[PDB]
């Protein structure tokens, strides 16, 4: 009973900072109690801690959440609409660009 789309550990979306600084969000699917995310937050706390891919100048956060989904979109960055002169959103397009639901899966690790 799952929904329209898919739910993956790359979780490709957009997450807005501002006005015009944006970075890709990544979730890891952790839970913040035992298990709550299987059910609904109405019954104790239902937490999904997601954590981001490092740039260049700034560092991936961890931050426990139901969801943030009216904080983040659902789709892929520009990257040229994002080119203007932001070290971090430089960094930050190249990872959004390799997590496509299917990251670390087609090509091998380290």
């Amino acid at each position: 009973m799952l929904q329209e789309r898919v739910f993956h550990i790359n979780d490709r979306v957009w997450l807005k900072t501002g006005a015009n600084t944006w970075w890709p969000a990544k979730v890891t699917s952790v839970t913040g109690v035992e298990g709550v995310d299987g059910r609904s937050s109405e019954t104790g706390t239902s937490t999904v801690t997601v954590l981001t891919y490092p740039g260049t100048q700034n560092k991936a956060t961890y931050k426990n959440v139901d969801s943030h989904s009216s904080a983040i979109t659902f789709f892929e960055p520009s990257s040229e609409k994002a080119v203007t002169a932001n070290e971090d959103l430089l960094q930050a397009i190249r990872n959004a660009e390799e997590d496509k639901e299917s990251n670390a899966l087609r090509f091998e690790p380290t």
